[PDB]
């Protein structure tokens, strides 16, 4: 009944991810692994989809066995009438594509030592809380999100599930000075899907006829992700999201955050967007 968040290790969490963490203890990551990492709607479902596509040959047939987070088990879920990601992970054949988003101060220290691969796709914080604001409304397991301005009062400040924005992007960029990480934006992605298409492939190890590239990027299009049910939790229980009040597949634009962002909003988060961000090399695009 929107349970507040529990705190663990300075990170906020769901009460159940918090429960989650638990059997996560036991978790023992092969070497051939690969684990896709992102704060909270930056493209999860869609470096996801692509992922899977890629692991299934480029074909759509195999990518419908089930819906995307059965196939791409999310490691710390874990929620009332569904099966925990864990639960899960004991029938995902290897090799196994991974879901997370975890701070670093939370990682199964397994992944790590296994040096496993992994895909980690960063968002213009403007498009990510407004993204993040409309899920907590229609992803009944998180907190009453409020107002709008006061929604964004507390992601500027982290006071949201899996915490500070601003911490997630730059520890995992500082990671991948030492840990295998390919480094991928959201805007990317909306420029030239084909292009960090490429990249994912060449990372991942795999060579692929354009025939079976193109169809990919149709293929994983928001708008055909949209209407797919495998890759748009539409099959998931009302009680646990709720489609109406809006749906995951929302927009997938960059750039669509300023259609919520008051002028006053934007001019305040940029202060304090440059006063926090400031000793990091990262760039975005927000158009
Ligand atoms: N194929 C695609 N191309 C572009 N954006 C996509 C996409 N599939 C999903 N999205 C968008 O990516 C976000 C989901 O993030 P996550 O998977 O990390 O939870 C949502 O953003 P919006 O709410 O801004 O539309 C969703 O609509």
């Amino acid at each position: 009944s929107r349970p507040p968040l529990e705190y663990v290790k300075g990170v906020p969490l769901i009460k159940y991810f918090a429960e989650a963490l638990g059997p996560l203890q036991s978790f023992q990551a092969r070497p051939d692994d690969l684990l896709i990492s992102t704060y909270p709607k930056s493209g999860t479902t869609w470096v996801s989809q692509i992922l899977d596509m890629i692991y299934q040959g480029g074909d759509l047939e195999k990518c419908h066995r089930a819906p995307i987070f059965m196939r791409v088990p999310f490691l710390e879920f874990k929620a009332p009438g569904i099966p925990s990601g864990m639960e899960t992970l004991k029938d995902t054949p290897a090799p196994r594509l991974l879901k997370t988003h975890l701070p670093l101060a939370l990682l199964p220290q397994t992944l790590l030592d296994q040096k496993v691969k992994v895909v980690y796709v960063a968002r213009n914080a403007k498009d990510v809380a407004v993204s993040y604001y409309h899920f907590y409304h229609m992803a009944k397991v998180h907190p009453e999100p409020g107002t709008w301005d006061s929604f964004l009062e507390k992601f500027m400040v982290g006071e949201v599930s899996y915490g500070s924005w601003y911490q997630h992007v730059q520890e995992w960029w500082e990671l991948s000075r030492t840990h295998p990480v390919l480094y991928l934006f959201y805007e990317d992605m909306k420029e030239n899907p084909k292009r960090e298409i490429q990249k994912i492939l060449e990372f991942v190890g795999h060579s692929l006829p354009e025939e079976t590239v193109d169809f990919m990027v149709q293929h994983t299009s928001f708008k055909e992700m949209k209407k797919n049910p495998m890759t748009n939790y539409t099959t998931v229980p009302q009680e646990f999201m709720d489609h109406s009040i809006s749906p995951f597949m929302r927009k997938g634009m960059a750039g669509d955050w300023k259609t919520t962002f008051t002028v006053a909003q934007n001019e305040r988060f940029d202060a304090d967007y440059a006063e926090k961000m400031a000793g990091c090399s990262l760039s975005f695009r927000s158009e």
